[PDB]
């Protein structure tokens, strides 16, 4: 009972390092699946994907991250789940060996609930409040809806390379990096986003949500297309870009799973698994030929049935 | 030609203290208008306003912000242009006088383009005031504005200390793009300049992203009614704060056709708010209370009026 969709990324085709991505793509669904398997929330699944991804020292996020402009790890993750609309993300933070975990434990907390706790923390503060939960100290998304109908995402990043102390991108802000929304009186699909690629790009065009009220449209697919190139390449809002350069993965049900990914980078690595079904499969996703990177849209999805 | 609208301390109604939020609503006006009237941009003028709010000692920005649990102040604020919809944002920022000033430089050293790396648009603490400090922004030994210029462009800024006794690096609705501020000059698919700058629980806010909402529905005919429907069923309905019990927030709006319709709406008891036209002169303050019988958290309020430039 459960379906999950991963990517390791949105950029630089890499004909070498495209066995490492997708390897890691296969673990982490396996993981994920394992978890549902395991009768655990779809939080706790997604995000079991998502440290699998950080683990590996080819992904952008976790360990192996971007080093900023002072040469230190600065990374930015986030958390959402359908069923209960929580939230919980971590900005520039340092010294922590998975900060999807940070952000997780961030919504759970949120759960328990006067005065509302964080959802959002920074730097320090960040890190003190992991270190005060237990969490050890020492780019990558995933997509998830349990045997119940219930979805939730994660996105995790290590940022821009050599980016300013601080510099925080759309895997960190709400909206931006990912989307998790349960059917609802008007949310007629119970969606899941999360992306990857340039994060003023993201963050600029809010895509993760608006990708989601796109697909509460009846054509997921052409409703995603559209959103890629009218909300995101041709967005008012990124006129000041030379190329817009960025990734989704997609996840709608209502148990019928439709699942799509697309992205305008010149490649995007992923992997997705249902459990009832086993066999992870991985795809790197690479333009058609002759396109323009930053310029044109690659787009492909697939179907899942739950029984 | 020129207008200004501004806000500060959206929430408990306080006589001993209305008085200073309407003063300083005043000058915030003042120092606005006078930067339009010297030909200055939009973004300028709002941040303008933006320094003189957080100078306040009584607002809960800049010098005098809540203190975190720590002791320590940590600010948010950021800015957005309507004009090249640019934004600048700083987070759990400390040891800084005006954080509007140092989201106001991000701004304007992003809109001078690659042309030699992205530039960046949200920055957070020890890096923010690395940042700051690197580009001569004055140092230490929620508010805000919008503002439409003579030409028709918007802009709008939001600035915040945050919770009271909130964890070290919490970061607010201030800082979050689309939560706190939003500005988006009239287009092909926007009809009309928008300004928006909220206030009020931070949670509540960037849950609902709020500002930006506000700016979407604002593309309706009637403004009266579009930023009522969005503050009832956007915000004191939405889905995502059902579980909340009340829902506080209050928000100022400013939309340009020169025609240029100003409007403030809150949940909270009271906020405060100054307006100006760059032709009218005189700046004048008042403070918005919810109506008899109408519970804060609960119900919605809401003013304001049309203003002419030429």
């Amino acid at each position: 009972g459960g379906f999950v969709l991963v990517h390791a990324g949105a950029g630089y085709h890499s004909e070498s390092k495209a066995k490492e991505y997708k390897h890691v793509c296969k673990r982490a669904c396996q993981k994920a699946i394992e978890k549902l398997q395991a009768g655990a929330l779809a939080t706790d699944a997604v995000t079991a994907a998502l440290v699998e991804l950080e683990d590996s020292p080819f992904t952008n996020a976790g360990m192996g991250s971007n080093l900023n402009l002072l040469g230190e790890i600065e990374c930015d993750a986030s958390i959402m789940d359908g069923k209960s609309l929580n939230f919980g993300a971590v900005g520039a933070l340092s010294g922590i060996k998975n900060p999807v975990s940070v952000a997780n434990r961030l919504l759970c907390e949120g759960q328990k609930g006067g005065r509302i706790p964080p959802c959002f923390l920074v730097g320090e503060g960040a890190y003190r409040w992991a270190v005060d939960h237990g969490i050890p100290s020492c780019a990558v998304g995933a997509v998830v809806v349990d045997h119940e109908g219930n979805v939730a995402a994660a996105v995790s990043s290590g940022g821009l390379a050599l980016k300013h102390p601080g510099r925080v991108g759309q895997a960190a802000l709400y909206g931006c990096g990912c989307w998790a929304e349960n059917t609802g009186a008007h949310n007629p699909y119970s969606t899941a986003v999360s992306t990857s690629g340039c994060g003023e790009h993201l963050v600029r065009t809010i895509l993760a949500r608006e990708c989601s009220h796109a697909l509460q449209a009846e054509d997921a697919h052409q409703a995603l297309l559209e959103t890629m190139q009218n909300k995101f390449i041709s967005s008012p809002f990124l006129a000041s870009e030379d190329g817009v350069l960025g990734g989704v993965i997609v996840l709608r049900s209502c148990l019928l799973v439709e699942f799509l990914w697309s992205h305008t980078t010149e490649s995007m690595c992923v992997g997705y698994m249902s459990a009832q079904d086993g066999k992870a499969k991985t795809h790197i996703s690479r333009l058609p030929p002759g396109a323009v990177a930053g310029q044109s849209v690659a787009i492909e999805g697939g179907v899942c049935r739950l029984e």
